[PDB]
């Protein structure tokens, strides 16, 4: 089986939030609901993963350290798919229940970030990004945020990252330069924008009493070993440009 085709075999099905819509929307319901949804797209990313080729050979702790720091890339770059595929103009489509339009970008209170994930579906759309391309970008994006000091397999890592590098270049020869050149830049563009979106979520991680957000314990996990990892500035963007 070729590399591409694994990626289609091992990619997840469409998660449910499980959001109740006969109930009115508020802020704490929709932050919640989002965590929720985040926290079981997390479990699926994680088996996800494990069965990526290459990927899978490294050390178990490189392989979780990865997931770790790209957990927030990883899903706005899917939402991003999701809003393309399945949606038309200014709506988010975080799952099947859970489909936000202005108003519901407007009550969850992070609507700038919102607009935000949005420009991706838009980039997708300029762009025309097939969906062997976006199998191979996404991968690359679980290989793009890596801890300052290192990893336990370095070499294997760029080996690896090479690879896929290589696999982004054979989605876009089936269809040259200057669409590697485009993609990557898009790429590129996910850490200031995910840089907004932690912003936000460690506020609500730590005023979650006061503006009462709840979290999954898989969200709990990740953001309790990220908030000091990305304060501290021990992760470090992968840039395929000049910042
Ligand atoms: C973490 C977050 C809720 C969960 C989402 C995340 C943005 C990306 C994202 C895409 C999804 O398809 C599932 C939810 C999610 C992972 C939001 C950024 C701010 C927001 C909060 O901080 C809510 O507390």
């Amino acid at each position: 089986p070729t590399m591409i085709s694994i990626l289609e075999a091992i990619e997840p099905d469409v998660i449910y939030a499980g959001y109740d819509s006969t109930l009115p929307d508020t802020t704490n319901r929709l932050l919640s609901s989002l965590n929720r949804l985040g926290g079981r797209q997390m479990i699926s990313a994680v088996k996800w993963a494990k069965a990526l080729p290459g990927f899978r050979n490294l050390h178990l702790d490189d392989q979780m350290t990865l997931l770790q720091y790209s957990w927030m890339s990883l899903m706005a770059f899917s939402l991003g798919w999701r809003s393309y595929q399945h949606t038309n103009g200014n709506m988010l489509y975080f799952a099947p229940d859970l489909i936000f339009n202005e108003e519901r970008m407007q009550q969850s209170s992070m609507y700038e970030l919102c607009k935000g994930m949005h420009k991706i579906s838009l980039e997708f759309v300029r762009l025309q990004v097939s969906y062997e391309e976006y199998l191979c970008m996404k991968v690359l994006l679980l290989l793009s945020t890596v801890p300052k000091d290192g990893l336990k397999s370095q070499a294997a890592f760029d080996e690896i990252r090479m690879s896929y590098i290589k696999e982004l270049g054979k989605a876009i020869v089936k269809r040259n330069w200057q669409r590697f050149y485009q993609l990557t830049k898009l790429l590129d563009s996910m850490h200031d924008l995910v840089g907004g979106l932690l912003q936000f979520c460690f506020y609500t991680f730590v005023e979650s009493k006061t503006l009462s957000v709840e979290f999954p314990e898989m969200l709990v996990e990740i953001i309790s070993n990220q908030l000091p990892k990305v304060m501290a500035g021990m992760a470090k963007p992968l840039l395929f440009h000049q910042k």
